[PDB]
């Protein structure tokens, strides 16, 4: 019934693809084309209620696009996802929400901090440092595994919850 469109950005090598082939058909891929750019759909039921979720994966190239912004222009919520042991990758935060907040020109999106591959042993962003990101951006703050599937689902209904506020807001 209702439609969410969901967007998935972080950078290369964060788990994007993964966490959504997980969520999609339930299997975690060892590798997956970091060039492939496209939507998935599948239908759910969130908090009872039937709800389908049309989710952009990106990836390509590091480069603009208009076209680009007609995807963010387009998509209703947004995840964060970094990994927790690459540094690199929590640092562009900052960069992927300043350019979602460009195009739909507003600091009030539906967003989620992602924290993906909790299954690695060598961590080198903090919990902490995670949730003080998160508390700033005011958004909510998931540690997820697209390898054991943990927090893979609360990751993605978290973020259809944020646009339901929004959408009352
Ligand atoms: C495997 C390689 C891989 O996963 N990539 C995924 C992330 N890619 C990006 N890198 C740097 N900045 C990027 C900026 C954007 C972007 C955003 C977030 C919002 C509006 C936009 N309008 N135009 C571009 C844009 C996007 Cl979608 C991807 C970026 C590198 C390849
Ligand atoms: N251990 C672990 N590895 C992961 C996880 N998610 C993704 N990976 C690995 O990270 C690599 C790149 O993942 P990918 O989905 O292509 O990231 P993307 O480029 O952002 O789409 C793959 O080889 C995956 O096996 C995770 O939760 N745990
Ligand atoms: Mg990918």
């Amino acid at each position: 019934s209702t439609e969410y469109k969901l967007v998935v950005v972080g950078a290369c090598g964060v788990g994007k693809s993964a966490l959504t082939i997980q969520l999609i058909q339930n299997h975690f891929v060892d590798e997956y084309d970091p060039t492939i750019e496209d939507s998935y759909r599948k239908q759910v039921v969130i908090d009872g209620e039937t709800s389908l979720l049309d989710i952009l994966d990106t990836a390509g190239q590091e480069e603009y696009s208009a076209m680009r912004d007609q995807y963010m222009r387009t998509g209703e919520g947004f995840l964060l996802v970094f990994a927790i042991n690459n540094t690199k990758s929590f640092e562009d935060i900052h960069h992927y929400r300043e350019q979602i907040k460009r195009v739909k020109d507003s600091e009030d999106v539906p967003m989620v901090l992602v924290g993906n591959k909790s299954d690695l042993p060598s961590r080198t962003v903090d919990t902490k440092q995670a949730q003080d990101l998160a508390r700033s951006y005011g958004i909510p703050f998931i540690e997820t595994s697209a390898k054991t599937r943990q927090g893979v689902d609360d990751a993605f209904y978290t973020l259809v919850r944020e646009i339901r506020k929004h959408k009352e807001k």
